[PDB]
């Protein structure tokens, strides 16, 4: 009577996995794009209509996309309204929900999409296999899956690493151009150096917005290959626990989410020896909440606690306290929580 | 109501697409504590236990495998699979948890689940591109061959399905049975696509004087037990069905295109005496796409059908009684309803 509810609930969680999956189908497709280039605005198209876009002969094609986008609609990632024919027959069609903003390239040329790609991608998914194993026989579950941890295993499957590049470089530019909106922690340096910087997108956007700041970009070797030329910014490859380049201040966005306490203690002494007196560490993280409260803003901080469980080298999502805690166990004798963009807090550990 | 775009709509989009990218995360960590048993042994004892309790009942040689269970459970916990209190976490089970342990003749809902994550019903979602744009279904590009010719050739996933719809099967038949009077009559019942023989199994123990026929393929007939009043046939429904007074159909119309759905009518209609009946339990879909849970059940059910079924898809209440008419069936009744399933008759009238 509710127990139906529950029933359904289950049911629902089951098969949970479609909505991502599908998702991830017509975003490759080019099936958000194509709705967002073709239809008036506030106004939506139908599914033949999107299909007549596609490199296709498929009579089936428009039917099959008319289903994945009824999935979509059910769950607000895009709008629709029905067109009752005189007979009966119903037509659905489609449009663009405010989430399709961040699933759709912007002015730029940026979305979500490519990190989607990451999170939905093939090889994600094997790891979620071997969690069980790893929480009985100890481990990490990606490891078990392939021989290595995910990074080596970056340096090795040249499709993944661009994926996931691409995946955290989209992500990161539509949060940094934000964080470069409210913060001003990166006035009067001239050195900045980002260690785990990717392709050096936040670093580039760094430069973009003080041209006299020295942009050091840092990350493996396997991602600096990869790296476009920017203006203002130099590409080094090396390894963090090896050392780390110096500068008067450093970035480090999602890199202490991904390793140990153990591994950020030494990150960050790391950091500390490679700054000067009153340098700092700039630290890009979500924050985790008190509880599982059941908030947008916190299932994603909590998927990626999870997501960081099945990849992890013992990778956590942090308490504030905890991240204090990383301060001052690295010599650090300042702590400021100075902005936050999309669930992205920036802190500073500060050597005073 | 128009919203202007400002930084809270803006983060909320941003945050909403996030949660989008990594919402595999949910079933997955949902797997992972199921195969550990994790529900169970939170069903059997103090009401809410630590992470630390739960390991101790757990066969592990991991120091940590207490504070990774608190990160698998917190997730859950998060969208109300399971329920907490604070001093640390201690975690309780949630309503859902009803069917998700295996709680009175033995069964839950939890091997359906272990069915819909595994890793062979996951791989045809990395061809629904293909499909599309290629033409075919995202299963056969995957393994070369239809899904229900591919558990005939992998013993894993075959019993890992049929335990999956047997233990479905078993919940909703029970209430189907409470509720619906159609067996009530019949001295031959025959259940095409039956599986296991959960149902037929069923259906004879609430009328022990009537003889059930259980039809499926050799290869699911193999792994069927021993039933009282059951009688066990391989054969393929699309040649033809053993004659019986009525028939049903659970889960069936739904893995095939109109044109298999009708092929499968004929055989119901021309296996039937004058009045006979074909019983039909199906979801039916709702006219839009809403957000409750019960729509999205029979939605995500749908989109499945897509990845993996030759021709399947939900269908209205028209398209079922089209079906039927199309079929020779001259009557057509909604008669009951069990967790979103509902029992259609097309009678012969
Ligand atoms: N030992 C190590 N030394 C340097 N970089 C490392 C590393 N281990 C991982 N990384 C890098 O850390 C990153 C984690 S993802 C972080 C990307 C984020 N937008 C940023 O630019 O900071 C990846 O780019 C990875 O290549
Ligand atoms: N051509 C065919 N002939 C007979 N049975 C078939 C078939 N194609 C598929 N099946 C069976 O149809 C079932 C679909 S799953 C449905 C099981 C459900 N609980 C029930 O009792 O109906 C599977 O058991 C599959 O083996
Ligand atoms: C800890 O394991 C990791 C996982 C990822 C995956 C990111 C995709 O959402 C990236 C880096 C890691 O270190
Ligand atoms: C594996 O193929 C099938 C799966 C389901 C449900 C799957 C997961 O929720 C239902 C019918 C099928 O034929």
């Amino acid at each position: 009577s509710s127990d139906e509810e529950a029933n359904l609930f289950a049911m629902q969680l089951a098969s949970a996995a479609v909505l991502p999956m599908a998702l991830k189908a017509a975003i490759e497709l080019d099936v958000l794009e194509i709705m967002a280039k073709s239809v008036p605005p506030s106004g939506y198209i139908s599914p033949a209509e999107i299909a007549a876009q596609l490199p296709t002969t498929n009579p089936e094609a428009p039917v099959m996309l008319d289903r994945v986008l009824r999935l979509l609609a059910s769950y607000s990632v895009v709008t629709y309204t029905l067109r009752e024919l005189p007979s009966g027959k119903v037509e659905r069609l489609y449009g663009l929900a405010p989430v399709c903003k961040f699933l759709t390239k912007n002015e730029d040329g940026v979305s979500l999409a490519p990190f989607l790609l990451l999170a939905t991608d093939k090889v994600l998914l094997e790891p979620w296999f071997y969690l069980k194993d790893a929480i009985l026989e100890g481990g990490i579950p990606f490891n078990k899956a392939y021989g290595m941890n995910i990074f080596d295993y970056h340096g090795t499957d040249h499709r993944i690493n661009k994926v996931f590049n691409k995946g955290m470089s989209s992500n990161s530019t539509i949060t940094m151009k934000k964080i470069l909106e409210m913060y001003n922690g990166f006035e009067g340096l001239t050195t900045i150096v980002d260690v785990g910087g990717g392709t050096g997108a936040v670093a580039s956007m760094i430069v973009a917005k003080y041209p006299s700041i020295n942009a050091i970009n840092f990350d493996l070797p396997h991602v600096i290959q990869d790296a476009p030329a920017f203006s203002g910014v130099e590409h080094l490859g090396g390894d963090m626990f090896d050392g780390v380049p110096k500068g008067d201040a450093i970035f480090i966005k999602w890199i202490c989410h991904d390793w140990s306490d153990e591994h950020c203690l030494k990150l960050l002494k790391n950091c500390y020896a490679a700054l000067p007196d009153h340098g700092k560490v700039i630290v890009a993280e979500y924050i985790l909440p008190p509880s599982p409260d059941p908030s947008i803003a916190t299932k994603v901080v909590i998927h990626t606690d999870a997501l960081m469980l099945a990849y992890n080298p013992g990778g956590k999502e942090r308490t504030e306290k905890e991240f204090q805690a990383l301060a001052m166990a690295s010599g650090f004798r300042g702590f400021k929580v100075a902005s936050c963009a999309f669930n992205t807090y920036v802190m500073e550990f500060l050597k005073t």
